[PDB]
């Protein structure tokens, strides 16, 4: 009950992921008997199907995310912002644009900050929020990781996340402690929330994630616009779990 409580509270800040088939089945797994997820993460092209099912089964309160640039976080503008104004045309209420971070590696700042910027000015214009994936599993390095927040938060991102959950390495207890001091350190955690993706297998391993920013930031901080776990249904089924179901 200091775990059920903080699985419930988990429960309820995730964004839970994975053909038409399976997004329908997605959504009603995304409405439990103890509640709703905040959110579920689809591609674009699913977002209308989507909107349907959770309208239909009583839940038009569970957010659409979606991504663009994804998985692999080229570093062409052009196409990056075409993919984030349909996602919006979709219906999307977030979208998650993958940094390029290759880029960033060769030592080009440059593109990272512009392409973040130019899918945020789309987004602000629809009140649709930006998510920010950095990559953390590939940049690797603690100050490159900075780095990619850091850009990413200067040029608009409303949310950083640390993965596409499609590489090898996903969230790791130090890449989110990085991410969020990031946050801390330029004094946006007002305007900007984190998303763990990967690394969040069970109830315990949430339990542990919320104590980083709680510890960070207080406890009040991580409510849903600053906070998510980015999922699937195993740490969901975990969650519900340790909640007797």
């Amino acid at each position: 009950a200091t775990l059920k409580a903080s699985s419930l509270r988990a429960l309820k800040l995730m964004h839970l992921a994975t053909t038409d088939e399976n997004v329908i089945a997605l959504c009603h797994q995304a409405k439990t008997p103890v509640g709703n997820t905040d959110a579920i993460f689809i591609y674009p092209r699913f977002i209308p199907i989507a909107r349907k099912t959770l309208k239909e089964q009583g839940t038009p309160e569970i957010r659409i995310c979606t991504s663009t640039n994804f998985p692999h976080g080229n570093d062409d503008i052009d196409i990056a912002l075409a993919e984030t104004r349909a996602a919006i045309a979709y219906g999307a209420d977030s979208v998650a644009v993958v940094f390029p971070y290759r880029a960033l590696m060769a030592g080009n700042e440059q593109v990272g900050f512009d392409l973040v910027k130019a899918c945020k000015e789309a987004c602000a214009a629809a009140n649709v929020l930006l998510a920010v994936i950095i990559e953390t599993g590939e940049l690797k390095d603690e100050a490159l990781i900075r780095k990619a927040s850091e850009i990413s938060i200067k040029a608009g991102a409303d949310n950083i996340v640390t993965s596409t959950g499609k590489v090898a390495v996903g969230a790791t207890p130090e890449s989110a402690r990085i991410m969020m001091e990031v946050i801390r350190d330029m004094g946006v955690e007002k305007t900007v929330g984190f998303i763990p993706v990967g690394g969040v297998r069970t109830a315990e391993d949430a339990q542990k994630y919320l104590a980083i920013a709680d510890e960070l930031f207080g406890a009040d901080w991580a409510d849903a616009r600053h906070y998510a776990f980015g999922a699937s249904a195993s740490l969901l089924a975990s969650l519900l779990k340790a909640l007797g179901h």
